[PDB]
């Protein structure tokens, strides 16, 4: 965890993306996501992991998963010991192919809270404990700029 924290920022991230968070998911912690969605996207995914394993799949405390299909829809989930929890399904999302995005996800002490684009777009309550996350993940159709925390 750099002191200058301009220097935390992750740039233009390869896509599949997988990097360690560098200090603990507190309440009051932001993760900033700019990025695009390119031409003919399907989906993509930020994922908030419990590790980096790929078999076994580490377990994902929040996944956040826009997609493109019909009128379009964000699917957010849990995984645990491989198997994907009750999907919640938000129906009223920002996100269209070919436009920028700003994703701010703020880890409160009972769920995250997201705002794409200075805008409300949904809540999910904790299942796993958000101490346990180490790991972000962003897999999918999707060009990243910049990835951002705040710490507090
Ligand atoms: C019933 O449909 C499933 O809904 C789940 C959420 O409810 C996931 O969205 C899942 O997609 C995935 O399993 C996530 C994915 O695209 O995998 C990429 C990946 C990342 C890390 C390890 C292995 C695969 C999708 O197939
Ligand atoms: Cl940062």
């Amino acid at each position: 965890l750099s002191l200058n924290n301009l220097q935390n920022i992750i740039y233009n991230p390869v896509i599949p993306f997988v990097g360690t968070i560098p200090d603990q998911l507190d309440p009051g912690t932001l993760i900033v996501i700019r990025g695009h969605v390119p031409s003919d996207a399907d989906r993509f995914q930020v994922d908030l992991q419990n590790g980096s394993s790929v078999k076994p799949r580490a377990d994902v405390a929040f996944h956040f998963n826009p997609r493109f299909k019909r009128a379009g829809c964000i699917v957010c989930n849990t995984l645990i010991n491989e198997k994907w929890g009750r999907e919640e399904i938000t129906y009223d999302t920002p996100f269209k192919r070919e436009k920028s995005f700003e994703i701010v996800i703020m880890v409160l002490k009972d769920k995250f809270q997201v705002a794409v684009n200075g805008k409300h777009t949904l809540l999910y309550g904790h299942r796993i404990g958000p101490e346990k996350i180490d790991t972000l993940g962003i897999y999918g159709k999707v060009n990243i700029h910049s990835i951002g925390f705040s710490f507090s």
